[PDB]
C-alpha cells in the first residue's frame, strides 16, 4: 505494497518525497526518481516534499546535482521537518516555487583516512556556499547558525530565505 | 496482501484511514494519501476515518497542514477513538462535515535537548491554539482539561465542539 | 498470497470475515470492509462470517458502529465459534438475518489509569444494556451469564436470542 | 509463488485441498474456498481432495458445517492419506461421490479448563455420530475402531463405508 | 518494491545504473541490463548512471566488454562518486558522452593462487592499458596516480580526460 | 524484483544466464529455461551467456543434455569467466557458435561412498571425452591441462578450440 | 549471579522466597529448597516469604505437601502480594507464625481433556476444603469469596484468617 | 562477573543499591538483602545508595515495609537521582540519617481492571501519606507538588525535608 | 572471566577504570567501585585510569559526587582518552595528583520534555562551573573551547590545567 | 574456561599477551594487566609474547605509556608475527631483553573529522619518531619502509633493530 | 565447563592437545600452554596428542618455535589424525618420543598481497626443509608428496620416518 502504491501513484503526479534520513540508498532511489520524471516530460515541474532529518553530505549533494540536471523546475515543500541536508535541499528549489507548510520547520546543523578529511572539507565548504547562495546569507552567517545549531519557524525561515512562500491554501 | 487491497480499494473512493499510533511514517504516509486523492481531484470529498490514540505533535502537525493544504474538503469520522493528535485531527476536519459514530469517544491529553524544549513549547501552544479555535472554547479551558485528561462521549463531544454531527445511518 | 486472494475474492461477493481475535488492527480493518462494501453498493446485503474468540470491547465496539452505519443490512454467521465481542457481533446482525451452522457455539464472557477505568465502565455497560437488547434477555440476565461464563450450542443459541436461524443447507 | 498460482488455477476449477494439518487457520481457509466456490456458481460440484493427518475436532466441524452450508454437492477423494477429521471429511462427501485411490489409506482415531472439557465432550459425541451416520456403521464401532486405531485400505474403506468408490482412471 | 520499480520504470528509459560495490552479482546484472536494452532497440542509446566505489576488476571488465559488444552509444554520468573500476567505466563511454555532475568526483586507485596471480596481472595491466587510452594520458601517469590514490574534482576530471562534459542543466 | 525483471524480459529475448556456482537448484533452473524456450519455439537460437565458477560435474552434465536435447542451437558466450563446468558449458555449444569476449577468461579445472565413488569416475572420464571431443585436443591434454589448472586468454581459448570467435562489436 | 547469591547466603539462614508465579519449575526448586532444610535440620524453623500471583494448583499443592512433610515449622510472611495458590501458602503457614507486612495485601481468586476436567475438579474441591480450613471459614464463602475475586488488606486478612499476625519491626 | 562481584563485596560491608527501576524483580531481591543484613547482624546499619527513576508502588512498598521491618536503621543516600518510588524510599529512611550527594536531585511524580483500581487507589493515597509523614509536609502539598512534577535540589530537597544532610566529605 | 579477574585483582590494589562509554550502569559500578574502596580503607588512595570518550552528565556527575564523598584521595589519570566527562572526572582529580600519560590527549565537548530540559540547562551550567574551579579558566572559556570541540596534548592539557603532571617512569 | 585458566596461571608468571588485533578493548585488559603486575612487585621483570597484526595507533601507543609508566622492565617477545601496532610494542620493549623467535617475522606497515586528522598527524609523527628511536634508523628509513611495508626475517628484523636476540633454546 | 575441567587436570599431568584446525587462535593458546609447562618445571617432558586436520602455516610455526623453544623434551602422539601441519607438528617432537597410535594415520598436504605471495613462499620452503630435517627425507620427496596428498599408515608413517614408535600399551 500500500505505502509503495501511494508514492508509485504520487510519481505519476510528477510529486516525490524525502521523507527520512538522507543515507546513499536513498538518495540514489531520490535520483532515480527525479531522472526518470525528467526524461517522461522535461517541461512540466516536479514537486519535492521534504520531512527529513537530514543526513550525508556527499549523498545530499548528489540529489542536489541530479535537481540541478533536470531540464524542468523543482518545486520545495517544507512539510513538517527540513534539518541538515533537508533543509539544504528546501533550499535548492527553484527560486520562487521554494513553500513552507505553516507548522514545518527548518534547522541548520554543522554536518557529521586523512584523504576522506581533504574531500570532507571541500564539499563542507561546498555546501556552505551554495546555502548562502539560496539563502541570500552571507557564508559567515551560514557557518555561526550551523554551529549553534539554529531552528526556525516556517516564519523564520520565509526571512532567512530558505524558502519562498509559506502555504496555507493550495492551488 | 487483503489489508492493504482493501485499503487501496478504498482509497479510491477518497476514504482514507487513521488507524494507529500518529507517528512520522505513518504521518508521511497519510500525508501522501491526502496529496494524491488532492491532485486527483481538488474538487471532491475526502473521508477521514479516526480511530487512533493519537501520538506525536509535530507529526500530527505536518497531516493537519497537508488537510488545509488540499483545495477540497476533509470529512472527519471519529469510529471507535480520538485522542490526542487524534482528536485535533479529528477537531480539524472542514466545518460541517465533522462526525462522530454513536458509541465513539474522544479524549483530550497533555500530550509527550534545550532546542527540542523550544520547538517543543512553540508547537504545543500552537497547538492548543488551534484546539480552541476548532472547537469554539477557551485556550484555558482546552489546556485545563488536557491536564486532567477528560474524556467525552459522542454526545458530550459534539457539545464541547470536536464535531458538527453524530451520525447513526450514513447518505 | 493466496489466503489473501481467497478473502479479496470472497469480498467482492459482500463476504467478510472475523476470523480472530478482535484487536484494534483486525477491527480497523473490518471496518473499513464494511465501509467499502457499503460505499460501492447500499441496497446489497453483506455477510459477516464469525469465528472468534472475541476480543477488545472498543474495538468490537467500533465495529458494531460501522454495521449499524452501513445503509445495508449485515447477515451474521455463526462458523465455529462466537465468543464475547465475537458473540455480541453474531447477535448484532440485521434481525432475521442471524445465523448459526450446526456445531459452532456462542461462549459469553465477561470481558476483560483513573480515567481508563471511567471509560471501561460506561463502554461494559453499554455493551450489556445492547447485548440484552439484540437478544431480548434482561440485563440482569446477561450479566449474571457473562459472569458464569455461559456456553451455548447452536439450538440453545437459538433459544436465547443470538441469533434467528440454526441452517443446515444454504439458499 | 508458483504453489500458490497452481491452488488458485485449481480453484477456477471446483478443486480444493486438505493436504496438511486440520487446524483453525486452514480450516478458515478451506471455509473461505468453500464459501466463495458455492457463491460463484451454487449448483456446480465442489471436489475436495484430501491428503491430511486429520487435526482439531472443532476445526474439522467448522470445515464440515460449511460443507453442508453451501447449496452444491462435494465430491470427496481420499489422496494418499485421510486420518482423524480428515477421514470424517472424506466420509462427509455428498453420497454417491466419495472417492478413495487405490493406494489412499483411511485411519480412525481417537481425537484430541472445567468448561472445555464439556465443550470437547459434547463435539466429540457428535463427531462419533455422525461419523457413524456417514459410515452405515453402529456408534459402538466408531468408537471401538477409533480407541483401536484401527486404518483401512482402500478396499477395507470402501466395505467399512468411508467411500462410495475406488477410482483408478477419471471421467 | 518500490526501488525495484522505479528502477525498472528507468531501464524503460534506456537509463541504468551503477550504484555500489562492482561484484559478479551486480556486474551480472548489468550487463544483463546492457543486453537486454541492445536487444529492444540497437540504434537508441544507453545512459549509465555511476555512483559507485567501483570493485571487483574482472566484473567490471566484463561490463566493459559488453558496453563495447552493445551496438549502440553507452553515455556514461559521475553523479555522486566515481572510483577505482567506477572510474574506468565512466571513461569507457562512448567519447563525446562522458558527463560528471558538477559535485561529483572521481577517485583513482590502486586495485584489490600462483594461477590467481598471473591473471591478476594480465588483467591489472589491460586495465592500466584501456584507463590510459580512454583518457588520452600515458600509462605512466595512469600508474603512478593509482599509487598515490589521487583524486579528481569534475572540474579536474575533465581536464585528465575522464569525461567530455560537466552538465549543469540536462536537454 | 528488478533482477528477476531483468532476466524474465531477456528470456523473452531467448537470452539466458550462467553466472555463478553451477550448483543443483541452478541446473534445474537452466534446464527449465533450456526446456521453455525450446517449446516456445524449436527453431530460433539460444542465447546462453556464462560467467560462472563452475561447479558439480553431474548437474553441469544435466545442463548439457538438456542443450543436446533442446531441438534448437544454443550459442555460447564467454563473459567474464568460464571455468570448470562453465568452461565445458561454453565448449558444449553449437559448432559455429561458441564466443568469447575479449577480457572473458576460460579456466581448466579437475573438478570436486563407495558407490559414490564409482559414479563418480564415470561421470568425470566421460566429462574429459567430452571436453576433448568439443575442443579438438586429445584426453590426455585434457586431463593433464586439467591437473595443471590451465587458463586460458580469450585469444588463446579460441587456438585450443573452447570457442569458435572472439566477438568487439555484436550483429 | 549477584541475584543468586543473595538466595543462597538467605537460605543458609533458612529463608526462602516465592517470588513470582507458581509454575512447575519453581514449585520444583521451592520444594527442593524445603526439603534440602528440613534435611540439614529438622528442628529449626524455615521463613516463607511470599510476593508472588500464585499460579498452578498442582504445583502449589505440592509446594504444600512439602511444607507438611517437612518436620519442622513453616513460617509465612505475606510481603507485597499473595494471591491465588501465594494466598494458599500464606495460610498454609504453621498456625501461630502466618504473618503479614503492613502494606502486604491478600488477593482471593477463582484458579486456572475429559481426564484433565476430573483431576482439575478433584484438586479444586481439595484446595477450597484446605483453605477453609486455614482460614477458619465455611467452603461456601471461601467459594463465593474467590469467583468476586475478593481482595484484602493486611488488616483485613488478618480478621478473614489468612494470617495470625501483622508485623511492624521484627525479633 | 565484574559487576555483580563488587555489589557482594559492599554487600559485606552493609551496602546496598537501588540503580533502577523499581519493579517487582528488583524489588525482590532488594528485599532480599535487606532481610539477609539484617539476619546477619541486627545492630549495625545498613546503607542504601539511591540512583533510581522509581517505578512500581506496591514493589517500592514492600521495599518500604521490609525497611521498616528490619530492627536495624537503614541510611538512605540520594546519589544522582530519587524519584517517583526512588524519592519515597530517600525519604523513608531512619530519621537522621538521610542524605543526598551535593548534585543529586530528587524528583516528585503522580505515579502510574475495576479490582485492580480500588487496590491502586487504596497504595496511592496510602504512600501520599507516608510521604508527607515522612517529609513533614501536608498532604495537600505532597498531591499538588506531584501533579505538576516538582523536582528539587540537593539544597531544596534538604529544605523540603526528604533528607536530613547534605554531605560533601564522608566519615 | 579473565577480564574480570584482572580487574578485580587491580581492584585489590586499589587500582579502578573507567575504561568505555560513561552511562547509568557504568556509573553505578564505579560509584560501588568508589565506595567499596573508601569502605575497606578511609586513608589510602584511589588510582583512577581513565581512557574513555566520556557520556552522559548526570552519571559523570554521580561519579564525581562518589569521588568527593570518599574521605580518601583521588588519583588520576588519563590513559588514552579523556573526553567529554571523561576529561572532567580527570579535572576532578585530588589537585596534585592529575596525571596523564605522554601519549594520552584531552577533548573538551559540549555535551549530550520541558522538564528534563530544566534540569539538563541547571546541571550543564553546573559541569561548566566546576570545569572552570577545576581547571583555573574562565566559565567564558570553558563554554567556548567546548562548543569548537577543542582537543589537547598532555602537554598542552598540562597547561590548561585539567592535570598537575606528565607522567614517564612510575614510582 | 580452559583457554583464561591458561592465561590467568601464565598471568601469575609475569608473562603477558598481545595476541590478535590491537584494539581499545584489548588495549585496555593489556595496560590493566601490565598495571597489575607492576603493582603486585615493581622489581620483577614482565614478559610481553607477541603474535598481532597490530590495529589502532593510540590503543597501542596507550599500551606503550603503560609499558613506560611500569617501573619495571618489560621484556618483549615476536612469537609468530609483529606486524604494524605489534612490531612497535616489540621494539618498545627494554633495550637488551628484545627478541624473535626463529621463525617470527616482523612487518612495517603505512597505519590505518577535520579534528581526527589532526590527532591522528600529531600521533602518527610521534610513532614514528619513536620507531625511529626504538630501532636506530633515520625518520626518513622509518617512513618509507613503512610505505613500501617491508617485512623481516628474525635475523633481518635483529639487523634493522627491532630487536636485540633470536632466541633459540631459554634460560 | 566439563570439557575445560578435563583438559585443565590434563595439563596437570603435562599433557596437551591439538584437537582441531591449526588457526590464529588454537596456536596462541597452544603456545601459551607450551609456556606455562615449561615455567613450572623446565625438567620434565610435554605430552603433545594430535588429531588435527592441520592448518595455516604461520600459526603452526609459531607452535613449532615455542616447542623449540621450550627447555624441556615435548613427546608428540598421533591419535586419530596428523594432516598438513598436525603431520608437521607430530614429526616436530623430540627425537625418540614421537608416537603413533596403531589406527592413528598421517597426511601430507600442499598447504593453504604480492607482499603475502613473498611471505608464504618463504615460509612454505621453510616448512619443507624442517619436514625434510625431521623425517630424515629429500626436500624433493617432501614436496613431491605433499603434491600428490600422500597418507600414511601408521606403519607407513614409522617407515617414513614422522614418527619413533607405534604403541600398544603405555608405560
Amino acid at each position: 505494497s500500500l505505502t509503495d502504491s501511494v508514492y508509485e501513484r504520487l510519481l505519476s503526479e510528477r510529486i516525490i518525497f524525502l521523507g527520512s534520513e538522507v543515507n546513499d540508498e536513498i538518495a540514489n532511489r531520490l535520483c532515480a526518481q527525479i531522472l526518470l520524471l525528467a526524461a517522461e516530460d522535461a517541461s512540466k515541474d516536479i514537486s519535492l516534499y521534504i520531512n527529513s532529518p537530514g543526513g550525508s553530505i556527499s549523498a545530499g549533494m548528489a540529489i542536489y546535482d541530479t535537481m540541478v540536471l533536470a531540464p524542468c523546475d523543482i518545486a520545495t515543500y517544507a512539510m513538517g521537518m527540513a534539518a541538515s541536508m533537508g533543509e539544504f535541499l528546501l533550499a535548492a528549489g527553484t527560486k520562487g516555487k521554494r513553500y513552507a507548510l505553516p507548522h514545518a520547520r527548518i534547522l541548520m546543523h554543522q554536518p557529521l583516512i586523512a584523504i576522506q578529511a581533504e574531500q570532507f572539507a571541500v564539499i563542507k565548504k561546498e555546501m556552505f556556499r551554495l546555502n548562502a547562495e539560496f539563502t541570500g546569507q552571507p557564508i559567515e552567517r551560514i557557518e555561526a547558525d550551523s554551529d549553534r545549531d539554529r531552528w526556525f519557524t516556517a516564519a523564520e525561515a520565509l526571512e532567512y530565505g530558505f524558502v519562498d512562500h509559506i502555504i496555507t491554501r493550495a492551488h
